[PDB]
């Protein structure tokens, strides 16, 4: 319950809770988050879908923003291909409950008035504000082109553009985050999401590797990914199977196995399942096993529909 | 005649004579320089609109361009007030002399396309060849900004759009130059310019901030102006009077001079000058004397012409 609770869970910060408060008390208010489209949507896109709805769910007019241009630039398909990966991508988070409004960048982000407002804002931003904004993103070229630059200036106008009183994100755009804080003559509220460490126990789930659960793959597919799946005896921190349970599965949970091997249990919480495999009494398979079949049955209405 | 060489003098040089050659070959030949609206419009821009003439004659079509843009960007104008600006500049290029095509940048910069092809530019330009790029134009930044290295793409495209055969201007935009030359599919000539020193041997005689003659000066102020000019005896280099002789006096000009200070003389070289200078027999005085009447007889027909 509490509208500001249920946008707050799992929410890695939320960029002035106070302004938030204040947000939500008015009755036209509205959310946008950004993404490039995706070959395949996994946990990581959900994740975020997810804290989209919350905000749904509480009088939050959502824009999906889709940023199909910079598909067009760096080299991808054309803007009509993309419109398609991208219209799938609105197929699956409608799959998630996600009732929003989506957009194109590439209707918008050339017209003459934004260019303009961008190259007005590259007037007070700094080389170095702008080069760490995109540090937290890629490592960053042998030797870093102007597009780099401008790139953290192109998100920013993005938000101001829409008006939108709230900004989705992953922890990796905070620092683009606070340019718009600093830079906007309107100040909007940040809500990040943690980030999603992918299976192997490396960098985020980026489906640009192969690290990754789709929300359509089949119940094997996840068996499988899931049992090679990186996953260290009593350490949580940074283990993916771990993350999957905090973000995702329903509780209370009742974890098997054979009482020769351990006993049947039944986790009424995370911190309980956490404090258990840091006590080691939850061996890592018994984990996996639990994670799988139940991941499984929660990604299982979205398969289906799709 | 040789357009070539009419063209070739008083250039500080020419990227790839062999190339401007292969050009005036053609029929249909072009070229643009560019220029940001100014109030007074001194000598400065009397060097190249005279440049600018010469190609002219020589059978390219030419193409002024005046950046309105970045002049309403940098907080001077609003537009269609820097609009009237320019558009007397405009007259003081006609009553020069000049047949001509005029634009303001704000009328295409600013189109998707030519947005579009800036960043696509911007993947090709690194942070610093952009920066190296700017450096020779107006010193530094403390903080620089990524307008900075947004600059120079926004100039090579600027180049691009028209399709010029060459690309005239100030030494100062070497660097932007070779960029456009590096980046684009055909390699534009660029004929660069000597760089006019201001009436203190500061710098570039800026209509910003100083030291220069206005065209439109009158005789008098002309002469009060080449007065007070930094003028050294013996000394040419750096010397603005010099450099005046050089770039703007027809030879042979006989030099009025104290009867008992040497006696009138008749230079029929630049080098003449030079020589008499750096040997001191042609003192500053009498120098900037011939120099000032000099330039009162060829500056009232565009003066008066107004
Ligand atoms: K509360």
């Amino acid at each position: 319950m509490d509208e500001f609770e249920m946008i707050k869970r799992n929410t890695s910060e939320i960029i002035s809770e106070e302004e938030l408060r204040e947000v939500l008390k008015k009755d036209e208010k509205s959310a946008q988050i950004g993404f490039e489209p995706s070959g395949k949507i996994h946990l990581g896109h959900y994740l975020q879908i997810k804290k989209m709805i919350d905000l749904q769910n509480a009088g939050f007019d959502i824009i999906i923003l889709l940023a199909d241009l910079h598909a067009y630039l760096n080299q991808k398909g054309e803007l009509d291909e993309i419109r398609k990966i991208g219209d799938y991508n609105k197929k699956v988070f409608e799959a998630m409950g996600l009732k929003a409004k989506y957009v194109y960048g590439s209707t918008f982000q050339l017209d003459k008035d934004y260019t303009l407002n961008v190259y007005r804002l590259a007037l007070k931003t700094t080389l170095k504000r702008a080069r760490r904004s995109m540090e937290l993103i890629a490592r960053e070229d042998e030797n870093p082109k102007v597009a780099e630059v401008i790139y953290p200036i192109m998100q920013v106008n993005a938000i101001h553009y829409p008006g939108v009183d709230v900004a989705v994100g992953g922890m990796e755009q905070r620092k683009i985050h606070m340019l718009a804080r600093e830079l906007l003559p309107k100040k909007v509220v940040c809500i990040h999401n943690p980030v999603l460490t992918g299976l192997d126990g490396e960098g985020k789930m980026s489906s640009s590797k192969g690290n990754f659960i789709a929300v359509d793959d089949s119940p094997e597919e996840i068996r499988a990914k899931i049992k090679k799946a990186y996953c260290p005896a009593g350490v949580v921190e940074g283990n993916p199977i771990m993350e999957i349970a905090k973000y995702f599965l329903e509780y209370p949970l009742t974890i098997k196995r054979p009482e020769k091997f351990g006993g049947d249990l039944t986790v009424n919480s995370y911190e309980e399942l956490e404090s258990l495999f840091k006590n080691k009494e939850l061996h890592p398979m018994d984990l996996k096993n639990a994670v799988a079949e139940e991941l499984i049955k929660i990604l299982e209405p979205i398969r289906k529909r799709l």
